[PDB]
């Protein structure tokens, strides 16, 4: 049983890879660094139960994946943009950086999903879980471009799920914030930045960063299809910060 | 491990009991019919793994439950209002029916939660899952009173969770619609009422009623606390009808 | 033209009275202190163009108002709970206080509304504006009971509108926060509570309390019915605190 | 006093121009057809109070506008995509159409707003009103690409408002549906399609299309800043179809 995880080495990738693999999935992984055959050898060696794709184009990941199996049971569209770009203000930010925000967080996932419809349907169903952000639903002052791009994809989940659910393709969006991940809240920031500790104690009801195994637990639960009726919505993964 | 499920013979009750019980929990159940000793014995015989309470007051359920264990891991506040009162319109509806709508769907839950804080926190934490309704978030023309009351309890979850999450008491709200359940969408209805089939074919992307085992999956997932960071929010259980 | 403003001396009452009267309305006023004749007389003297009602029952205010006019063009359902009950927590709060929150903020406006349908319909329409609060939409940790109750009335507006709009009865909800008003954010608190001033600086984009005349204009705007298509929704009045 | 209205011959452009010029504004207009001198002249002659811009680039409209006045009081970023493109499905749509949907609906308005900040600020403030769509907040099965695009711009307003409001730059988003306009619900459509008549009967509480003057009403109201505390919110304009 195979799953596809994108941007495997960033954001929610590690948490996704680990959970699925522990659940018995063979995890086909995509990552920009995989354009380097050495990095693929490294990744698969350090990550038993995985296959590192060389494919870099969003519309071609599904076909590259299918070379390793009859069907794709689950896709985790693990889209991101590197810190500190997530905090790009409006004033002063280049047109090229704005275009890039939409390319990485909006267009890439649309092309990936568009390409995955025919195969996933022919297979009888699958689950497509988009990792977005709390801002794809609720606005933050320092995220004036990152929000709109993340928002575009949560809408994509909500609208497309209206037709794809009838084909057994279950779409979901997860909206993290205050999530211990290498991109936005690495362990070292928490360990070395009291300011982040004070913000969490102040704004996160749970009182702590969310763990990657919890992220993975949610990933695996949705991948199970056991609660199919919650299809088509955005799930806050923020420790009570949202709503 | 004990869980408490209220109005056990209605709404999400059967699904809740079956799943928790199936997952190893000893499920202490509440229900108005249990004031009768014979009904309590019959229920326990028909549902191995359960203890039926005689107690009927919302504020006394937690203490009655603790006579059966040291602590409560999960509470399913399965609140409902007998059909067809869910569809009571504003015009011509008596004051009494208006207050019963709030008593059964808003006041009762607050009174249960309220009485539950001290004991749950002293035990180190737990989950409290309110079974509400999709109208607790998105209005329906035929639910102008049933919505206001369901909306009150979803609000209760969102606010109370900002503070209780810190004591390890995790609050959630599940909002069903088109969920095969004895109170609002019994099997007899799906089997004999063309109209329901038409509505589902027209407005539920999933194209069918949600199954009890799917509501049981969701309840038991949340019960595990494996995905704690999604605490304090409302989950639609409508097969895509919502958002 | 005649308008009905409830709890005229509190919350958004003064804003509404001043603005509807500046607009030419003969504003019929309800208030708990009007059971006292001398208060009714001091209020009409201080507020020209106002008629003070002795009536205290939600279901009777409309017929009482009709004694001064052939029709009600606008109803401003200014519901509130006496300060500081708005901040009552979940734990340790008495059942009586919980009942009173729902009585003031949810039952009373429903009884009023219900009583207004037939006559506002026979008149061929009107506007009904419920002043609720930001927690009618988004949770605040310190409003776990006042929140749920406002959430009920906001849902009442959204549901009831689906049918009433057809009769020309246009419902709306305004949910203020940090709105300069005699009750929750009085000029007295702003001048003597540096913490409030700091919290507004930090959390409110407009950087200040909304003025009473700003409220009045939103209300005078809605009453004019010149933009009827925005019927049935909640309007945040927080200077950007929401969403 | 000047107002800038984009894509003035489409969507909400006509309503805006008529309303703002009637309200005393010199309305500077942008439109793809104004690349042609003849169209600008015919447009100027038939719309007293308007100035047609030859400028076609989003980030240059503000400077072009400023050749006609000292400041810009209001900007109406009326973005649209021609019908039937709004209805493009996810499957089979070209990458070019996908990209064009975002360019017209999200990237053009971002470039605009971005360019307006410095001057709008130095002038002490202004209002910026974005016409988006109901799918900017709620999904429709037939708008899986138009929706995302629109949602990014509602997200832009809500996030950007958090910082711009302090500068007196007030952002709003209006989301129509069932609004009589030349692009999505033209009068000839209404008069000639009994099917649209019946849907509206069925799904619009108000029972009819919103009128061009009601769009102008709302726009004129926002533009006066009389109710500045409602800044940074999305306003449904659907006759009650939403929420």
């Amino acid at each position: 049983v195979i799953a596809l995880v994108t941007h495997a080495r960033h954001f929610a990738g590690p948490a996704a890879v680990e959970a699925l693999t522990q659940d018995g999935y063979t995890v086909v992984c995509h990552d920009a660094s995989f354009a380097d055959a050495a990095e693929r050898q490294r990744f698969e060696s350090e990550n038993p139960g995985t296959i590192a794709l060389a494919e870099q184009k969003p519309e071609r990941l599904v076909d590259a994946t299918l070379q390793h199996g009859e069907a794709i049971d689950t896709i985790v569209s693990n889209d991101y943009i590197p810190r500190p770009m997530n905090r790009l203000p409006l004033e002063g930010t280049s047109e090229a950086d704005i275009r890039q925000m939409f390319e990485a967080l909006s267009i890439f996932p649309i092309l990936l999903l568009q390409s995955a419809i025919a195969p996933l349907r022919a297979a009888g169903g699958a689950s497509v879980i988009f990792i977005t952000s709390s801002v794809g639903k609720k606005p933050l002052a320092y995220n004036p471009l990152y929000g709109p791009a993340r928002a575009a994809t949560v809408a994509l989940v909500e609208s497309a799920a209206k037709t794809l659910s009838r084909d057994g393709i279950l779409l979901y969006a997860i909206g993290p914030n205050f999530f211990n991940n290498p991109t936005y809240f690495p362990t070292s920031d928490w360990e070395n930045n009291p300011e982040l500790r004070e913000r969490v104690d102040r704004d996160v009801p749970l009182g702590r960063l969310g763990r990657p195994d919890e992220m993975g637990a949610l990933i695996t639960f949705l991948a199970s299809r056991r609660a199919a009726p919650i299809v088509g919505q955005f799930f806050a993964f923020t420790g009570g910060y949202l709503p």
